[PDB]
């Protein structure tokens, strides 16, 4: 029925504890469709739910894609893997389009604060990036442009209105960096973006609050994990403190 | 879709951890009516193990939340109704498996090892029904599980080696059935200890490269024995 948003959130937390993320996503989708601005808690429940729904397809897509490449010497096995991948892609695009619709219809146009604006624009960039991961041929370029345009708009807002220690500004830099490295095949810009975001958070560490401490320090390590991974083939100088 | 294509897509779904797809593929193979190979048999069981295991895990999480929700009638009802929703999915899965066992797998089982596999499976999925049963229907569900386990137990005791992973796995689950469903811990321990002792008497067989599965089940059997027997004056163990 048309239930209260607190009732739906309660059901979403029940589904989250049971690791039933379809249910959790359906509850938070209904919360979004009521048209009221999401609280930080509801926003995070929505994001986590669809993170898990789409992630199951992305991990399965990579497994099947790898098998398709490993079986390229046999036509029957390769075609079976290809057709299974195409089924998974259809599920993947339907999920991404579902999230992208909720962003366009409810979340982005109703975002009244820069923090939430950046959150939803980063989400838009992420789910277009997930579409880019499985886009083939000539239709990839348009999807990549959509991802970049949302990331860059979120980056402009974030650079002007958010501290470098804010988890959303850090998470934006992390994923935008991955976009440059893996979608645009631009490792220099990807490393520059990751290194700058980390360094700026370190430089202004005194702006980090307790409520953002665990999230921000986690994402700062994710930034360094990627930099260390990418600045391989020589380099990755160890760090001291004197 | 031909038989061999279905099995190949089932293996594909297994690697992708898409167990609903895997179960659907092996159910279609089963419904073709021919006897399953040992590989196809294992694919079918692993598929439905994961499909039903997700509901059982979620059932226990939601049941616990529901039981801990005192003085919040609305929240407790919401938790119960969500558990009941999970229960319905769980029953449909078990009924699906039990129907496949009764219509195809058990009647077509040509040799003892297969008969024991499928009869153990029938005992297992009736046991899963018993875990969420109550009222009047539980007694009948429990009897169905015990009768399937018992026949598998008599066939395996007759025609299978004590080191066979199917016979060991039967002893593991039948003993748990006794401990947990029938509240017969001494029967449960004796069943588990006899199977463990009879297999450890052929320890050289268990060390062979082909007996990794029996080796795993032997760890579980002894784990339950340690859990159920002793555990009072035990001191922690080290190894220099
Ligand atoms: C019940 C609510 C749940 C679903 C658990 O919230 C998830 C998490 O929600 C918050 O954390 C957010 C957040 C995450 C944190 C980095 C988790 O950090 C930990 C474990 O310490 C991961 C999540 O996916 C989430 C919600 C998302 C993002 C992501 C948003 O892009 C659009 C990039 C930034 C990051 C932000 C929003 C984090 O603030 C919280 O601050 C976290 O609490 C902790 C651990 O401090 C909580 O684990
Ligand atoms: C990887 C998965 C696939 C390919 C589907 O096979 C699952 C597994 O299938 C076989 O193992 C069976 C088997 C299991 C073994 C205990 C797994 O052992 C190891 C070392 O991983 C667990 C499975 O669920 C399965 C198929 C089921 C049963 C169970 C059936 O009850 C009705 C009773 C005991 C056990 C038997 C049938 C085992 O022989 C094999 O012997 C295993 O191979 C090894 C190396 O142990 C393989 O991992």
């Amino acid at each position: 029925p048309h239930m209260d948003k607190n009732e739906l959130v309660q059901k979403a937390k029940l589904a989250e504890q049971a690791e039933r993320y379809d249910d959790m996503a359906a509850c938070m989708k209904s919360v979004t469709e009521q048209g009221a601005e999401l609280s930080n808690e509801e926003r995070n429940l929505l994001s986590v739910a669809y993170k898990n729904v789409v992630g199951a397809r992305r991990s399965a897509w990579r497994v099947v894609s790898s098998i398709e490449q490993k079986t390229e010497g046999a036509a029957a096995a390769q075609q079976m893997a290809r057709e299974y991948r195409e089924k998974i892609e259809t599920e993947l695009r339907d999920i991404c389009n579902d999230v992208l619709s909720l962003l366009e219809k409810f979340l982005i146009p109703n975002a009244s604060q820069a923090e939430s604006k950046v959150f939803y624009l980063k989400m838009k960039g992420d789910y277009y990036r997930y579409l880019a991961e499985v886009a083939a041929g000539d239709d990839k370029k348009g999807i990549v442009d959509q991802s970049q345009q949302a990331y860059q708009e979120a980056f402009e807002i974030s650079a002007a209105a958010m501290q470098p220690t804010h988890p959303i500004r850090l998470g934006l830099a992390l994923n935008f960096s991955v976009f440059y490295y893996e979608i645009l095949n631009s490792p220099e810009k990807a490393c520059s973006l990751a290194k700058t975001a980390f360094d700026e958070a370190i430089a202004e560490l005194d702006t980090l609050s307790e409520e953002s401490y665990k999230d921000s320090t986690l994402i700062m390590q994710l930034l360094r994990d990627n930099l260390t991974l990418w600045t391989g083939g020589g380099g990755r100088r160890r760090e001291t403190q004197v």
